[PDB]
């Protein structure tokens, strides 16, 4: 619990990066271990220099063999086969696997050997032979004998804890969900041939409001049983780096006002779920802590005849709350075997 | 030829201008603002959002020479002092954001002013409120103060109105992502209207904001009255926005039904599409409401329905386009 | 009327298109990309930063409906088997950046191929380097392959030649405030290339980076060869740029000279203006570089000068109306 | 402990503010702007391009509360009328805009008023002008008004200053590419100061516009007098700016002795960096100003030499950084 967990990091990507920087101020867990097949000074500039989030909390020099961060060495190797990180060698427990290939049961698993580490944590959903952990929604349900796990995705980490809260003061018949999405590097800079054929995405990606699909609301029951098959919804990527906002317009079983819905948020708050009723703006979210946060503001509850519809609404910056997210669920993942 | 007059040669009102140019019958021969002729002509011919002007415009003493025709530039402040009888101005663009109520807009009608006035947004519940080819029937003539609208309430109107007339609507919620406005601050600070999100750089943020187009649906749509409310979030783009409705129907729908339904209300002023396009796409567009079919959801769980309707619109050249027709028919029956 | 292929529907084939619709006695009857044909049709109709094509495209068997005319739309990986005859095609824009060297580009020309090409990249020693209304003088009609220059270049280009011409150039330094490009990363990452300043986001960073079209310019004017040098600040607009040159020069000169010079040797490639433009207001302008006499500096301290001389290019359009120049013409001899 | 009064709680007041935190013997006791204290409570706490505010902000009844410490805020429009010396305020920063001037800021000073008043602006020439660690040693501590210069002044002044050391300067010209302010428009509209340029969407164009800092340069190095002049770029970042000088010498250099130079004159004032860092990274930074080795260019051609440096600014923070230094200097020796 002050205990701390040794880390390892797979694919030095925007999470690999961030959730090292999350990691220097949530001690009780270290990265001693990283691997990536770029070159060393290119992820040391790119650790040191970030657009959205800031200078580095620090100095981060190039050394043989790793990096020098803040005086203590790290080892930073280039192994292309999960099969062949000597993980044991540096303390190393647990890995957060963040490359976006493998990301199966089988794959992610070739991380454990004697040599190797014991758990394994994916940055993406891992189908359904692999439990998905939204932290202070879910993450009961690990026993700790499980071998690989997933961190879900962003907007699944925003929207569960809201969508949780929901069901369990006054239950959901069935909601649809719109997320105002910073654009992200799926997107095209300029108008271009998409590889994925997405011809939305193929469209300037910092010049348009681009609408995209999304399967966090229709995959929240992983998360969330009682609301499976309840939820659906959709995305408009906007001119933002960073910073995103989850509009929630549902049915529910009872009755509300909008001071019982918010009060019912301000109860549920916690590290990974906030709260606020300061009028804020996307650049207010950017590097919280905080999976999600509610806005109170913003909610909504529409009486027309006996019927309601209720709309609820809670930020988060798509990069450091899914981090920090991430990082809560490798730490308790680790400290149970 | 009906003789028109523009106070506020905002977005909107350099826009009617030029839509104006290409409706024959009417013309505009008095513009009345708060600054000079040259900062006025420069900005008619070069508009970072809607491109250069189409045409010539050169500068004069006292007003601007647009294709040789002569324009007067007045810098009156208030509307009562405007003497627009001198050029000939029977009507009056109301688009300066000020006098957007039927006691201020009334100002411009005394002697030597204009007999009347179309406010170019919500001018209280007064006012007759005109979405063209959604409600325009219900003007006789022989109104001194009219009202077209809001930008946000031309989109939602024809769709809605198709929801209502094939369906049936219980009650609705809309989000508009819209694009930034002339009343956000380019960068962080005191907002004089009191706002603490329209204090905020309008650019580098997704901005929360109250809209009443949803609330007041009721002035253009009877039978949707008290029915819809919603809201804004504000982005990064200049102009063009979105308007999604989440609605509960009378009729049980589906996907394909909603689409045809929305595609056989399609005119002049509401367009269908099934190309999956992006905001930069209707940019200049002169539909005041453009359906997107790639967007409808409908969605049944234990045999209840939601239904999710979304429609694109240049909050600037779509609503300026239905200014224009509602301008132009008005004037015709005056 | 001459008949074009495009080999490679990128940013600058889909533009060439666009503007070969409007500059007639030149047409495109044949299109050669590995690219989905919808994906193509689909870029084609929507574009973010030049706005809807003007036209229709509907996706037919073996290529498009353009308006009417039907164009083909191959997907041959390879040059020598294009059988561009076939299309009565008579000389090939080779956009697809894997073709750029003579004896690649010249694989076009067979029994059943093209009959002469214009590379869009930089050529290698043996090609031709060719400015419109520059050093377009310098082709005699028997050439195999030729190149078009870069987009910077086309802007640099006819502003130095005036200079030259006029007064002689010492030597220069050039600065291109640019338009951040696809080059770019949309979000910072790592980039092949290797360039740590590309590796960051394009739309949300002042980004410094190399050019070497001042460095480049003795190949289309040989007495400005190795006197210019030059670097680029790529920042947040997704099209538009402007070129400054700070040179000195042989002869002692005024602001008011350098300007009349300039409007002197103005042209449909070399635009002149006085309004104190922006760079949302170049955006699809067919001059391949405009210069902005508002900006002229000419520093007299003691008895020596340093002149600063400026201009606006739609690194896009600009370049694409620059090459479908040097194509018509190519094309024209034999 | 010196008690201190901004007037105008804008981008510079709010961040100078910020700053006054962290040194000791300095103390902001009086904020007068045109608002009430929630706008400025909240525009503290929440700032889009410096971050959440480090401490606690809550209104109160006049005023707002920073961690447990009361701020009076008053809403008075004429400095004359402003009774600073009712909070014991001595020393007021004239961060408003509209009061720049010796004459305008000398109406802090009255009975009831202010001592002494530090303009966060150039103030014309018969007012001290300091750059902290180039100039600040100018001050004797009787001055009533004194200038803190521009953002750009504080950028350029220790790279001039160390060019004319080491190697003297012949002339120079400069060129900021510059982040948009708030005298920019958010949407193309008329600009209240006449700029035709300043009128247009600040965050979807460049925008040239002239600065006086290069001019004035004498001012701060006197030396300098007459011999740089320069304009800017303003371009769609909210803020983060660069500074681009082209000079002639009178001694012969090399790129590796000029950068030497930059790395001997380092200090808290002036940066020195060799990674290759693009506008983001500065944002924040306590440096006046942050010299890039990376982008120096030594041109040679027939023997003549131009030479090439650049140096990064926020020009917020890194003006605001200066700013203050100079403010707690001026405290200690009043
Ligand atoms: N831009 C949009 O998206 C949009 C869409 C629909 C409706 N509207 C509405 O249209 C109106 C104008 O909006 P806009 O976006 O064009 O704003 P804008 O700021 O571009 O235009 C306002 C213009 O009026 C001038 N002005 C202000 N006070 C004046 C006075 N007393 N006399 C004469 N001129 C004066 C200003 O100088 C400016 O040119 C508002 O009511 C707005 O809500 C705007
Ligand atoms: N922002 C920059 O990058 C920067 C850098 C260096 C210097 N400056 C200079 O600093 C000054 C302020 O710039 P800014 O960007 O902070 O502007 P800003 O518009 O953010 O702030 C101006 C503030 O002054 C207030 N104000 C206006 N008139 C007033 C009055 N009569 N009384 C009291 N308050 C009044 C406004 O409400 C606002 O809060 C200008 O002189 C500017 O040139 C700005
Ligand atoms: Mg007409
Ligand atoms: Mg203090």
């Amino acid at each position: 619990s002050h205990m701390v967990v040794k880390v390892g990091i797979n694919g030095f990507g925007r999470i690999g990066r961030l959730a090292f920087r999350r990691i220097q101020n949530v001690e009780g867990v270290e990265v001693t271990r990283i691997n990536d097949l770029t070159d060393p000074n290119m992820l040391a500039h790119l650790l040191k220099y970030d657009t959205t989030q800031g200078r580095f909390d620090g100095t981060v020099e190039v050394k043989e063999g790793g990096f020098e961060v803040n005086g203590q060495f790290v080892k930073v190797s280039a192994e292309r086969e999960p099969a062949n990180i000597d993980w044991a060698t540096d303390g190393v427990e647990i890995v957060l696997e963040a490359t976006g290939f493998f990301a199966s049961k089988e794959k992610a698993e070739q991380h454990i050997h004697e040599n190797g580490a014991k758990k394994v944590v994916i940055t993406a959903p891992g189908g359904n032979d692999v439990k998905t952990v939204v932290f202070n929604t879910n993450h009961d349900i690990l026993d700790g004998t499980e071998t690989v796990i997933s961190g879900a995705s962003c907007t699944t980490n925003c929207l569960a804890p809201m969508a949780k809260a929901l069901q369990d003061n006054f239950g959901v018949k069935q909601g649809l969900m719109t997320t105002i999405h910073a654009y992200t590097g799926d997107q095209m800079i300029l108008d271009g041939p998409h590889r994925g054929g997405d011809l939305r995405r193929a469209r300037a990606g910092a010049a348009n409001i681009v609408p995209n699909s999304t399967g966090a609301a229709k995959a929240i029951g992983l998360v969330i049983p009682e609301l499976n098959g309840k939820l659906d919804g959709a995305a408009q990527r906007v001119p933002v780096p960073t910073g995103s906002v989850t509009e929630l317009v549902a049915t529910l079983e009872k009755d509300v006002t909008v001071e019982e819905v918010n009060a019912a948020m301000k109860a549920a708050a916690n590290d990974s779920y906030g709260y606020t009723e300061d009028p804020i703006v996307s650049s207010d979210i950017v590097g919280i802590s905080y999976g999600s946060l509610f806005d109170a503001t913003q909610t909504k509850v529409q009486t027309v005849d006996g019927n309601q519809l209720v709309k609820v609404v809670s930020w988060y910056d798509n990069e450091m709350s899914y981090t920090s997210q991430l990082v809560r669920t490798l730490e308790y993942f680790a400290k149970i075997a």
